[PDB]
């Protein structure tokens, strides 16, 4: 039997041979000029770097994005990427060499041609289509084909992402002198994914090599953890599978953050611009930050956040109503709603609306045993217009559906982002007056969230 990789590469040869027939090298070689972008350079840097990928389908998921427009992807990715990867394999990824120029005209970063490069012709063609870098894979190439292909890339001032998938490959990489090595956590021979590839292999690479971790990277917590192993990430599926690209991006690069207690549209805008995923609207009568339906409608129209309505032991009918009318993405139960309520509520709310549960942490952490609860908000509660719970308490728990809250602000956002939760919930600490958000405090916390 043939692995999946062998099969893709056998098909690539056939694609290569036909393409040369249709566009012989002799017909354009002379006009191919070197790249004017600096791949190697954009990946070097203080900060962890991101190569965001434009991919329509994959061999292990099929069509990932029906909804496929390179130009529009490029338009969003440019606000956050260090480099942009564009798949050009047609058959298994549904990419095209024609997408390169499109992406290149819109985004200014170096553009990486992602494909199964087995013949120098592919490299000239990529350069011809504006690519500034190409992927070379040690699982497909022997040491002499690699030198040759890499010399060809370098001759066109293009950078190379040298891909390895195992220990033997990683050794060869050191030996061949690759400046940018990408650890592929997915093994294309059998489609299996294992982040440990990165954990075990990245450190041997050494300070002189820029190490990029590829595949299977879906959360901000995974990004914070792995950034101690690698200098950057190549991410694509996790983003492509989402309608809202901006949101998907920020979710992985910054976490699922929420800015709670919004009472003005400008603040919601401010939050959105800074990178927040969620905006909280507080329907608890008691709150100085409370809003009514009209006022909510106003806040909401200023920015495309995902709004969360905050209730406290509120009447179900009304909770449902506000959900329908405001088009809330979620409802956050901040009182003492027990399972029966959750269940009924669940039964009554439209299925697209999520249910979140807020819980207060004393000397001990409450349990998160509820059925029908999609997310939890842990805090030193009863609102507090105040200041923090014992974070050491979080160790030993699964935190993938937990948002951390309580006293979160500029001055402590670093530590908070390091606890390992899914996201952070900001409220009072980023305010100038209750319900009034300080745009500068906001920009400040979100800036910290990316400082890694």
């Amino acid at each position: 039997m043939q692995t999946v990789l062998a099969k893709i590469v056998a098909d690539k040869a056939i694609w290569v041979e036909a393409r040369k027939q249709q566009q012989p090298l002799a017909s354009f070689q002379n006009e191919v000029q070197p790249s004017t972008r600096h791949f190697y350079d954009a990946l070097q840097g203080a900060r962890t770097a991101f190569i965001l990928e434009c991919k329509k389908a994959s061999p292990s998921k099929g069509v990932i994005r029906d909804d496929f427009d390179p130009a529009r992807i490029a338009a969003i990715y440019k606000h956050y990427a260090s480099a942009i990867s564009v798949l050009t394999d047609e058959k298994y990824f549904q990419g095209s060499f024609n997408f390169l120029p499109i992406v290149s005209q819109i985004a200014p970063q170096p553009i990486l041609c992602k494909d199964f490069i087995i013949d120098p012709y592919q490299i000239y063609l990529a350069r011809y289509y504006q690519a500034d870098a190409c992927l070379l894979m040690l699982s497909v190439l022997d040491d002499d084909q690699y030198r040759q292909l890499a010399a060809v890339a370098h001759s066109l001032e293009m950078g190379v992402l040298t891909e390895v998938s195992n220990e033997e490959e990683q050794e060869r990489a050191i030996a061949l002198g690759a400046k940018v090595v990408g650890i592929n956590n997915r093994d294309l021979r059998d489609l299996s994914i294992d982040l440990n590839r990165t954990r075990e292999l990245a450190p041997k690479l050494g300070h002189n090599v820029t190490v990029i971790s590829e595949s299977g990277i879906n959360t901000y917590a995974q990004v914070r953890e792995l950034s101690h192993f690698a200098n950057g990430f190549l991410i694509g599926s996790a983003l492509m599978a989402h309608d809202d690209l901006h949101a998907a991006v920020r979710r992985v690069l910054l976490g699922e953050n929420k800015v709670c207690g919004l009472t003005r549209g400008q603040d919601a805008k401010a939050a959105y611009d800074a990178g927040a995923i969620y905006g909280g609207l507080i329907f608890v009568a008691t709150s100085p930050r409370c809003v009514n339906v009209e006022q909510a409608q106003e806040v909401m129209a200023a920015a495309p956040l995902q709004y969360v309505g905050v209730f406290r032991n509120h009447d179900i009918a009304d909770v449902v109503d506000k959900a329908k009318v405001l088009s809330l993405a979620a409802v956050q139960l901040h009182g003492n709603e027990e399972q029966l309520y959750i269940d009924t509520l669940r039964e009554a709310l439209p299925a697209h609306v999520a249910i979140w549960k807020a819980l207060s942490v004393g000397e001990t952490l409450p349990a998160r045993e509820f059925q029908h609860v999609d997310k939890y908000v842990l805090d030193n509660g009863q609102g507090g217009s105040g200041q923090r719970f014992d974070w050491s308490l979080l160790n030993g728990q699964s935190l993938g559906n937990v948002l951390l809250a309580g006293g979160l602000g500029a001055d402590n956002c670093v530590e908070a982002a390091q606890t390992g939760c899914a996201g952070l919930d900001f409220n009072s600490a980023v305010e100038s007056q209750p319900g009034i958000k300080d745009a500068r405090l906001l920009a400040s916390v979100f800036q910290t969230l990316r400082a890694y």
